């Protein structure tokens, strides 16, 4: 609101900030000892967040060199020595949190038994690092004594730190605003380069969001980035699957399209996020049920490593099962049996029969541990398809299927369970399309198709019924929801992974007849790895082209051998004298199979193996025959192989150049070229690392799924509704927020 | 230096310092480099080939015994596929000398049961072994000079 | 030489308005630019 902040801005408020931050400050300098006054503190750092809060609301998105913000800053410029002491107790109170629990604080141990001393405390500060003279002083008058005994330092440390670090996080954001807004001011820089500790501490926790909504403007906007989200960009997972993510995009994926993708990208990877952090290590019937679910969480936990175990127990006993031996005897026909040629050693079908009992166990360990690890995100995604093409489209209630898609049926027969989104978050799915498609359609149609409730129930409430009957025992007979679990269970065995993974069960359990069977999980491992991943694409690339080739193949040696069947009879022969029934042309498959076999594997054509065209009639045929089928068959068929595997690697690496070059020039983004970022030196390394670092956007978005809307501010609900809506003009496409407003104003 | 020094003692180990300084010179660095480029592929391939040729001879151990006969008559210790590791080694042997599969020297299948299997098997062991294999060393190097 | 081919012909349509000599940089001041610009003013089949 502009014409709100145009009148306040011409108020008497600056004198009475300067009195409130003048009284606080006195406050935390004074009233702070004699530890019976937590109460004050708890509400007087309530009453600076909400002031902060009115002054960063109050601030918010304007001109670079906007009037509201030359009168924060002479605010500030009359404000000093006022917040300097505040910044200073923040940034020593913060410095004592962290530092408690760091280093050799468990290593030194004053008391085994006890707790530390005044005098001790104070030797360990001074031994420590960062401190000073009038710091470690009012440290010392603020330390309780407790008959120096009762120090408790654990109880201390967390004393006051969720409002000190929002307080820091706050104060620091909106310093951060006041340096980011006005370009040149040496009043706020010689104020700010006093003031850097509080500065420093919250660097890696301020993100930035550029938008071009809220009347053609744009404005940058701060939140607060969780220590943990931080923590969980450093898996190599995540970044493999944002290259992914990026090569898909620029190579399949088209133009004007892309921010959608970039979106559902981000909702995946928030899913991601929050099932690898409800995975984690602090995580009769009762016990039972908490060490199955430990169980399941320590299984899910380690999924990688079990594959690369289950792989080397492959190898193992593939080594051990080279020794056998066909004997027509047996030591211990149509008699032959298979035993070991151990020869050193009788311990070797014990280590077979360990050895296969634990590729078993681990088979069913992995194939527990991926249908408690990556399913629910199938299901969150085949939701969130469900949700969205039933909110904006009507391919379920205006048009239908036209019984082409098996998944579409399959999709839609679900639609009748009270339990439908189960992981989906946005729950005001049913009431969400009620409401778009009530007036042209029938309520009780909708309802009908929805599975939903009498509409009487949720128009008009009650009040009144409220049962709550104990669960006693046997609870699960009615938890299953047969229709959900039906559904379930489609998706999961559509799949293809899952597929693979009971292809491989199914194979380990039927060798387990003492077979080759185990042998026969050689390959089926062997090619789930990632760096033969390439090549074997790179083999299947041309996957059609090599088969119509070999189609190809066939009916030219058919066609071949049609032309020579009834022309050439007498010259195939393959066996000695004095023998008549050896003819290998004389029946047409027979011949055909012939010609195959040959002209599969050759290099001398067919004359290597035919008696050779004397003179005795057709001799100019028969080699004008042979030569041109060798000609065009072996060379024709060699060489189109070999270019489709040429080019199926030439395809690969100008694809992979392409990318590279393309991530490398453009800031994917912003619309903008390399060039216009080259006017000031690292111009484009501080474009795409500051303005918009693009797991910013995510970090922003999962920020925005948590804090509801009853503590929403101005933007954070516009981008909310513009979020829901879906429609995607918020993000800064053309400009960049270097053009226009710093063009020329800097 | 320890080589030419142990060659001292009147050998070939001289004649072993050839290609030591044959690829020290500026013009051949280029095409060593080239070759040298994709070092792991080449033995990430040869390693597949050893994984295909092992699982090969894995299926026709207990399928096919009495056609390997590397002799000639009224000679009955000449099977070359009665122990697992022998059969191996003689699939290596042939599948990676080959150009006519391994029926340039195995017994014709006749009219005896399982000519279909084994001719089948035969003609998908030479073209997935050789032809892949020969492909992707083929593609690898073309893909290092480009 | 028929990959090469492909993949130029697929680049110019790409960049290039055909009916018109203007490259597809001048029509970035707008989101959607280009997209609109090749489908609204001359969509090539609206000439037949
Ligand atoms: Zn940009
Ligand atoms: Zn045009």
């Amino acid at each position: 609101c502009t014409g709100n902040q145009q009148s306040l801005a011409h108020s008497r408020l600056w004198d009475a900030v300067v009195g409130f931050l003048h009284v606080f400050a006195h406050m935390m300098m004074k009233l702070a000892q004699d530890s019976s006054q937590i109460e004050l503190l708890k509400e007087l750092l309530d009453l600076q967040k909400d002031m902060v809060v009115m002054l960063l609301s109050l601030l918010e998105g304007n001109v670079v060199n906007g009037m509201i913000a030359r009168q924060m800053v002479d605010m500030l410029v009359e404000s000093s020595s006022n917040v300097e002491m505040i910044l200073k107790f923040f940034d020593m109170f913060l410095k004592l949190k962290d530092i408690v629990g760091s280093e050799a604080f468990q290593d030194y141990v004053t008391d085994p038994r006890g707790l530390i001393s005044k005098k001790d405390f104070q030797k360990a500060m001074d031994s420590q690092k960062q401190f000073t003279g009038p710091e470690i002083q009012f440290l010392l008058s603020c330390s309780e004594a407790d008959e120096n005994e009762m120090i408790n330092f654990e109880e201390f440390a967390n004393r006051f730190q969720e409002p000190a670090r929002d307080i820091g996080f706050n104060v620091a954001v909106l310093l951060t605003n006041l340096s980011e807004h006005v370009p040149h001011d040496p009043r706020l820089r010689n104020f700010l380069e006093l003031a850097e500790s509080i500065l420093e501490y919250f660097r890696p926790y301020l993100g930035r969001i550029e938008i071009m909504g809220a009347s053609r403007r744009i404005e940058r906007i701060y939140f607060e980035i969780s220590e943990t989200n931080r923590a969980q960009w450093e898996m190599p997972q995540v970044k493999e699957s944002k290259r992914q993510f990026i090569f898909d995009v620029v190579n399949e994926g088209g133009e004007a399209e892309k921010m959608e993708l970039f979106v559902s990208f981000c909702e995946d990877t928030i899913f991601e996020m929050q099932i690898a952090a409800q995975i984690s290590e602090p995580e009769f019937w009762g016990e039972l049920e908490v060490q199955r679910v430990k169980f399941l969480n320590y299984l899910s936990r380690n999924f990688y490593t079990l594959r690369f175990l289950a792989l080397f127990l492959a190898f193992a006993i593939n080594f051990i099962l080279l020794f056998y031996k066909v004997s027509d005897s047996p030591p211990g026909d149509e008699n032959m049996v298979y035993y070991f040629l151990e020869e050193s050693t009788g311990y070797m079908e014990p280590a077979l029969w360990c050895l296969s009992l634990l590729h078993t166990l681990v088979a069913f360990l992995c194939i527990i541990g991926y249908n408690c690890l990556k399913v629910p995100l199938v299901i969150f995604k085949r939701e969130k398809e469900l949700a969205r093409k039933l909110e904006f489209d009507g391919l379920y209630i205006t048009e239908q299927p036209g019984d082409d898609d098996v998944k579409g049926q399959w999709d839609r027969l679900v639609l009748n369970t009270p339990s439908f989104p189960s992981n989906y978050w946005d729950k005001f799915v049913k009431r969400k399309v009620l409401d778009k498609h009530g007036d042209i359609f029938g309520r009780e149609r909708i309802a009908e198709l929805l599975g939903m409730d009498l509409a009487s129930l949720e128009i008009t409430a009650h009040n009144e019924r409220k049962p709550d009957p104990p669960p006693g025992l046997l609870t699960w007979l009615m938890s299953i929801d047969v229709k959900y679990q039906i559904w379930k269970f489609g998706v999961i065995f559509t799949d293809n992974s899952f597929l693979y993974l009971g292809w491989y069960m199914v194979m380990s359990l039927l060798g387990h007849y003492n077979n080759f069977f185990f042998a026969a999980h050689l390959l089926d491992i062997a090619m789930g790895v990632k760096t033969l991943r390439t090549i074997l694409s790179s083999v299947t690339h041309n996957g059609k082209q090599l088969v119509m080739t070999v189609g190809l193949l066939a009916v030219v040696v058919y066609l071949y051998t049609v032309v020579a069947f009834n022309f050439f009879r007498k010259f195939y022969n393959k066996s000695e004298d004095e023998d008549e029934p050896d003819m290998k042309c004389d029946d047409m498959m027979t011949c055909y199979l012939f010609h195959m076999y040959v002209g599969v594997r050759a290099g001398g054509g067919i004359g290597d193996e035919i008696e050779d065209p004397a003179g005795d009639e057709y001799e100019l045929y028969r080699v004008v025959f042979d030569i041109t089928f060798f000609f065009f068959v072996i060379v024709i068929l060699l060489a189109i192989i070999q270019g489709l595997i040429i080019d199926a690697f030439g395809e690969l690496r100008d694809q992979q150049e392409q990318v590279k070059e393309d991530m490398e020039t453009k800031c994917f983004i912003c619309g903008i070229g390399s060039d216009y970022f080259d006017t000031t030196p690292h111009g484009f390394e501080t474009h795409t690392l500051e303005e918009h670092n693009l797991a910013n956007y995510m970090f922003f978005l999962m920020y925005l799924i948590n804090k509801d809307e009853t503590e929403h501010t101005g933007q954070e609900s516009y981008v909310w509704k513009m979020y829901q809506e879906r429609c995607w003009d918020f993000f800064p496409a053309g400009d960049c927020f270097r053009k226009q407003y710093e063009d020329q104003l800097s």
